[PDB]
């Protein structure tokens, strides 16, 4: 392409051609993206901040003569293995002063993105490399799945030993090796390239090859073995750094799991993530069932799946939410929470409030909803809900939102009805499209599953505090859904609950509810040390509903005794039942003291924003202990730390308690070196 | 019924007699279903050993006045709530000296069986008292889910405010308490039963009923906490001591829930394990949907499901299989697995032997087969086989086992197709049962979700070292299945493997191989610390299988320029596909570093008996070692060890290492303590 403004990329580094030819970003243009992804990421938050290009810097990362990662500054298309990776230090809105972050990613050009042994080797001294230092580990996905090939310099030269060279149809014996291949093979120092054992029949001295070896690395097991490595590296890292994974082209074998191992993914349209490909399984079944492998692994199939948390609409696209889906997490493993204030201030009433009589969309309970005669605030900061798993289990509603600047993970619950509409198996002529009327309010096998993964998913690496706006009448009973293992499903919400770390608020809103099972797997005392429960005065909770408490203690015959006040059923039936509900009030919630206030949704923003802010503190102040006496319980180490407090503060006011605190960092720090004097011998 | 030979049991206590109505055994006469299958575990090791009754004690566990458990000797039925324990101390086969655990059931005659939140004091309390023993906790599950009610005293004396006396239908305003009410309820004390606000209108002086609180305690929110706090507990349980869970009559609610949170499940036929009932999922439905729970919780549900590990015939049954299930688990968390050598040594040849040309059950692989000509003996002791989760994803056998009376968690693969057949959702018009046919030797959603659960029950409580026959072509990847989330249940499988802490071999069996994915998710590298791969002589496993390297390196070209060794290419194609299996030989494995051993099938037993024994040991004085340094890796520690063997020893020689230790623990033990002088102050 002659006569052009500027170089043409594509021709000094045709490997860049090639990338794009196969529908995909080349390598070594991604922190480009990222750099694109940050400056916009910084127009979002202040329109006027002026932006140099030191905000934002990139280094590649190779092995040196160690195997050990350093950086350096080479040219595009330098890399000789199938694997690169980049260290990324940028200034963002919630870290000003800078934060960093690693990627790694498949070069589709070098042997189609295939995993060779050196290639794991890399991908996995990179992850550690980020495990080490606690930062975030992305991955970028493109690949064909783990290496194959034959040992190519035994194929020219192999004899085989016929049954009677007239005939070959009438089958062989064995294949083997001809004195004069032996020899071959011995010029170029290859003979561990195969296993022969020598016998000699009458005519010539053969010998018979027993197994292949090939001096080429990277043709099988060796490839597998590698795999593993990794995939058990990654298991690994989920539970240690944030992890985060973008498929911008096909992602294979190997590189299926790693999508899923990594957990949180974001799909970029029309890239398939798969197993085996629809040519071989066709192949197999002798048939043509398949058309393209978007059919086994495309967003129509991840997405749905819960596999994909997200789908972009190009590479760019998903650049940009993996870099906003990180605006909400610690800067590396175990440093506070990034705290982002907006023009949405804490100090405000809830608008939009849900009413019994009249379908609504809990986002906007969550984000606030706009209207005609103006906008209605939220419970949380204005446009900072950044929902996910959003195409699987619509159920739930999980994403990361924003409470006064607090990141925190969130959890409502979908009062509408859902249309789950599940596809016909092509492999199947008698499979035909399903419609699946998932009804609000209830737990289904899905959804519990999403939940039980959000609550996971908020824990390891992201390390946020977390809301529940618990409103669920159950989990779903009947045959399929039972016999579809909603108890398994269930209890992982359980297992979730038990192994979270940070500050969890369970809140029942305003028209909503929480009966018997549901109760059940999110009470506060399956993890008291950080569960805490509130309920709307306009909740209602109990074991069972009116309709059922009254199917069971006001029955047939109860109601007549009480028809002694003076046919008129319909009415006295309708007295019983609200006479149960006037015991499903949060006025007996904290009577019997489940909870530990009632609240009033308007008045709830202002109440979680401190509450939330008194409890991050508190936490910062049991953690500074705990890595000292080394023996003491929660109980104790909170009661240590309370007993600082100036004998004036109210430890029930928030505000107050949080407050003193910022106020006395330096100063409750200084009583902690203090303590020092603590080396029980 | 008068004039029998011995006293009348259901007389003397009339509540044994409700509990056989009931279809289930009395709470207090478990203990001695526990004894009785205690001695039949004896009469099948040596018919000889006399046993006297002091072979077998059992101690009600009752809270004494500061809420803390002691043990008492008592007449059945004085439990005054409805919830029991006793701790159980029975000398058995494997400890013959004896061992402890904990019975915790409920009392299906106290109130239905029903969890108020007194039976939840009590069942959370056994559950600690066991978790800080290490004792297993066997729960024996017979209720009716959370308990529920009214206040009662509060449905005689309340008045309604109608909107106008003459006809009632017409609607009414709200409920109230006339002075005289207000009145007889500060008679009692019970004031605090409801909340009333006073508001006098024209005639009387009326006090609105706000809120109904009850002075009787469990009527609602107050069970649900209790409830959950429960599940979190056995949430924590199952990852501590050994857990166990019979269902003895249906287990509702919370109930069905424990079952699932102890994981293993043995569920006695026609008992159900349901969430909300029949007849109020009917009741909602408005139609006759369901005729009995069974439809929702029975054995065709749960069994099928993996959620009930186990059925039995009846309660003696299920006790049986609990105590065989107990009998290769350690005594208490943390000892060493039990031990239990019988009539078939471990020096001896495996008999049956698969055949790539004819069908098997891998079980005759596993435990042996019965023949006419004789019994041929398996890879394992004769009998002692214990499968486990055998009525779901029939894919893979999963069970323990003993090695020459080393215990441990066994994984199979079914090479026979299974014939997955799904009865009709009652709850659809449309709905009719649906046949599934799962091929053999091909990872589904269902058979790998069942490996990571066998794997994790293994690890967790059992403590046991665990052997994989693995041997699957992979997963399956076609639409249904990849839509059905398969590569969530294949990375749950790595997980478990990361999260193993005893001892592992991977054996890839003879006529089996390994692909691709299938390796990618067992290769030892995965969890180097505990696991260790091995591969039959006639064992198979490369990334692809020849027919498709060959669709791949070896096409339809390629294949003309080896046609010069002079139509014929039926033959030619057959040497290609020869040429590619020479690569999947377990040779180049041994070649290419990724396995410890190439073995013969035959000679396996005797191998891996001296293999898993030397582990074990070795295993033992790595974790006598960590209790003290606190600081040095496994690498370092096993070095530190071996270091200490005699110079004459092989390290690669498992009898001699492991006969040298044996030889030494008492003097390995005092190296140890010499250690102490390890204080780095
Ligand atoms: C297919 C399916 C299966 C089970 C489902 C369960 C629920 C939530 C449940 C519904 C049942 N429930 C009740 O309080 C209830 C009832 C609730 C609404 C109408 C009638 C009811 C009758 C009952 C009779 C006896 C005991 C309880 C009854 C508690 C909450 C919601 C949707 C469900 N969908
Ligand atoms: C519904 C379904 C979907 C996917 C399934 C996958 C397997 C195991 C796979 C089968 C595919 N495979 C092969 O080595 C293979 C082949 C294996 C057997 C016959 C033909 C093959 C053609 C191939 C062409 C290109 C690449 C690989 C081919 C590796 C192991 C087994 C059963 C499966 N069932």
């Amino acid at each position: 392409p002659i006569a052009t403004p500027y170089p043409v990329k594509e021709w000094l580094q045709p490997k860049r051609y090639k990338a794009h030819l196969m529908g995909t970003t080349y390598v070594y243009d991604f922190p480009e993206l990222f750099r694109q992804a940050s400056s916009s990421q910084w127009k979002n938050f202040s329109a006027d901040v002026k932006l140099t290009d030191d905000f934002f810097i990139s280094n590649e990362l190779i092995e040196d003569e160690n195997g050990e990662l350093t950086e350096v500054e080479r040219e595009p298309g330098a890399n000789a293995i199938g694997m690169v990776a980049f260290k990324i230090t940028v200034k963002t809105p919630e870290y000003p002063r800078g934060r960093q972050f690693v990627v790694v990613a498949n070069d589709i050009t070098f042997k189609i993105g295939s995993f060779g042994p050196q290639e794991d080797e890399f991908f996995n001294k990179v992850t550690e490399y980020a495990r080490k230092r606690g930062i975030p580990r992305i991955y970028l996905a493109a690949n064909s799945g783990a290496r194959i090939g034959m040992a190519e310099e035994i194929v020219p030269l192999f004899q085989v030993a016929w049954n009677d060279a007239a005939n070959p149809d009438k089958g062989f014996q064995y294949l083997y090796l001809t004195s004069e291949g032996m020899e071959t093979l011995k010029k170029f120092d290859k003979e561990n390239s195969v296993l022969t054992e020598r016998t000699v029949i009458n005519g010539e001295e053969r010998f018979v090859i027993k197994t292949i070896i090939g001096s080429e690395d990277g043709l099988g097991v060796e490839c597998l073995r590698g795999s593993g490595l990794i995939a058990g590296a990654t298991s690994r890292a989920y539970h240690d750094i944030f992890t985060i994974t973008l498929v911008t082209c096909r992602s294979v074998g190997i590189g299926a799991y790693l999508v899923r191992l990594g957990q949180r993914a974001i799909q970029v349209e029309g890239q398939p993530i798969i197993l085996t490909g629809a040519p071989a399984i066709n192949k197999m079944l002798g048939r043509e069932v398949y058309t393209s492998n978007l059919q086994l692994g495309g967003t129509q199939i991840m997405y749905n799946n819960g596999v994909s948390h997200l789908t972009a609409v190009d590479d760019l696209a998903g650049v940009e939410k993996i870099v906003e889906w990180m605006s909400y997490v610690p800067a590396k493993r175990n440093m506070p929470v990034p705290i982002l204030e907006t023009k949405d201030t804490w100090d405000r009433p809830v608008d939009f409030t849900p009413t019994n009589d009249e379908t609504y969309d809990v986002r906007w309970m969550i984000e606030g909803r706009e209207t005609e005669s103006g906008f209605e605030y939220g419970l949380f900061d204005k446009g900072s809900f950044f929902e996910t798993l959003s195409g699987w289990a619509k159920g739930v509603v999980v994403g990361r939102a924003r409470l006064g600047g607090i990141p925190l993970g969130v959890i409502g619950v979908e009062t509408r009805t859902v249309e789950n509409l599940i596809p016909a198996d092509p492999a199947n002529p008698n499979s035909a499209e399903t419609l699946i009327q998932e009804p609000g309010q209830v737990w289904h096998p899905n959804s519990a599953f999403k939940t039980a993964q959000a609550i996971n998913d908020f824990n390891n690496g992201e390390q946020l505090p977390m809301m529940i706006l618990a409103n669920w009448r159950g989990f779903s009973g009947g045959q399929r859904d039972m016999f579809n293992e909603v108890l398994k499903y269930g209890s992982f919400i359980v297992d979730a609950l038990v192994d979270y770390k940070q500050p969890i608020i369970i809140y029942i809103p305003p028209t909503g509810e929480l009966r018997g099972g549901s109760w059940v797997v999110v009470d506060p005392t399956i993890n008291a040390d950080q569960m805490e429960m509130y309920a709307d005065v306009n909740a209602r909770a109990g074991v069972l509903e009116p309709q059922g408490m009254v199917g069971i203690k006001f029955r047939r015959e109860k109601l007549l005794d009480t028809m002694n006040r003076l046919e008129l059923l319909p009415i006295y039936g309708q007295i019983s039942l609200q006479f149960a509900d006037l015991h499903d009030r949060s006025s007996r919630m904290v009577a019997k003291g489940v909870i530990s206030k009632e609240l009033e949704w308007t008045e709830a923003r202002r109440f979680f924003f401190w509450r939330l802010r008194r409890r991050l503190n508190e936490e910062y102040l049991i953690k500074r202990l705990s890595h000292q006496v080394g023996e003491a319980s929660r109980l104790e180490k909170i009661a240590r730390i309370r007993s600082w407090y100036p004998a004036s503060v109210d430890h029930e006011d928030d505000r107050q308690v949080a407050t003193w605190i910022e106020e006395n960092y330096k100063t409750l720090d200084d009583k902690l070196k203090g303590l020092k004097l603590e080396s029980f011998a």
